[PDB]
């Protein structure tokens, strides 16, 4: 799958607005992720033990983990589908150190999209929503084959 220029634009302007402040935008998508889906906030040996939304909020740990997540994210996107070195080591570290199946790839990228869609309705209509789940399954996908030759079924 391909992007199309103008698809990554609709991205990177989204993008550009999360930057504003990449710490709360990372609090709001672990705290959207681990309410959805819980079974994910199992993975983090050191966040596991976390019971509310307000302890979440209160996690320097956790604050500090979201703008690696995020950083990380918008290198893979600035790159505009050119990704393959920074995907390796982010492969291999989820398929072999954390364990993160792809279904929880779908998660994270669903509580991306969900807090895109409350903070920015002036950057994340329609269009812009799209372009970035598009984005989104190419990550997935290309992670998808390196968890493949990395022998971790997903
Ligand atoms: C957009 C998708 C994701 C990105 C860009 C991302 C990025 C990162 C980065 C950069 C790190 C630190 C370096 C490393 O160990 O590779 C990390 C650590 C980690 N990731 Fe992810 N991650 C993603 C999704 C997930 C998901 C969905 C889970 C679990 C449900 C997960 C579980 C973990 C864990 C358990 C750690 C170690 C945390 C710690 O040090 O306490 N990741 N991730
Ligand atoms: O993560």
């Amino acid at each position: 799958m391909v992007l199309s220029e103008g698809e990554w634009q609709l991205v990177l302007h989204v993008w550009a607005k999360v930057e504003a402040d990449v710490a709360g935008h990372g609090q709001d998508i672990y705290i959207r992720l681990f309410k959805s889906h819980p079974e994910t906030l199992e993975k983090f040996d050191r966040f596991k033990h976390l019971k509310t939304e307000a302890e979440m909020k209160a996690s320097e740990d956790l604050k500090k983990q979201g703008v690696r997540v995020l950083t990380a994210l918008g290198a893979i996107l600035k790159k505009k589908g050119h990704h393959e070195a920074e995907l390796k080591p982010l492969a291999q570290s989820h398929a072999t150190k954390h364990k993160i199946p792809i279904k929880y790839l779908e998660f994270i990228s669903e509580a991306i999209i969900h807090v895109l869609h409350s903070r920015h309705p002036g950057n994340f209509g329609a269009d812009a929503q799209g372009a970035m789940n598009k984005a989104l399954e190419l990550f997935r996908k290309d992670i998808a084959a390196k968890y493949k030759e990395l022998g971790y079924q997903g």
